[PDB]
């Protein structure tokens, strides 16, 4: 999809899918044929999205991806 949502105790994090493609390009996360990542607290908090986060105006602090 477009737009994902991780609906979580912290506050939802809401991941535009298609914002992000659109600024990185595919290979920026996905390798080879792109197919669905699998998105848990530690992947996120670390290589699938924070990581990528501290080079870019992307969130890093707490707030920034938890909302509510
Ligand atoms: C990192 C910021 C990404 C970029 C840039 C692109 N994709 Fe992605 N994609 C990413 C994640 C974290 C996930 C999992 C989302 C979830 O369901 O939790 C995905 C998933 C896909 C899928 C899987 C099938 C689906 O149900 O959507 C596809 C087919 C996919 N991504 C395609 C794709 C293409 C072609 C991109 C360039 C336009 C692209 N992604 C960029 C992370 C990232
Ligand atoms: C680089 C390879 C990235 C990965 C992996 C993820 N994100 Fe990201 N994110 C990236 C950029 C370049 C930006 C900055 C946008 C700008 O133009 O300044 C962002 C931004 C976000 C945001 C902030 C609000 C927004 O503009 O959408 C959120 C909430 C966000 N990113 C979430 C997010 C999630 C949950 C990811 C893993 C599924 C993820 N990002 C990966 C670059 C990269
Ligand atoms: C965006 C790059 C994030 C930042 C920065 C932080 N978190 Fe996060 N967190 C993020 C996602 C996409 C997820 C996965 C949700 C899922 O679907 O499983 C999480 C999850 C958590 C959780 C778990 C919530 C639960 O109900 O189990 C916690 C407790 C959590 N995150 C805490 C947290 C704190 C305090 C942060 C600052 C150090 C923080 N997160 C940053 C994405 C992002």
């Amino acid at each position: 999809a477009d737009v994902v949502t991780y609906e979580n105790k912290k506050g939802n994090v809401t991941f535009d899918h298609k914002a992000h493609a659109e600024k990185l390009g595919c290979d920026a996360c996905h390798e080879g044929t792109p197919a669905k990542i699998a998105i848990d607290k530690k992947s996120a908090h670390k290589d699938a999205c924070k990581t990528c986060h501290k080079s870019n105006n992307g969130p890093t602090k707490c707030g920034g991806c938890h909302i509510k």
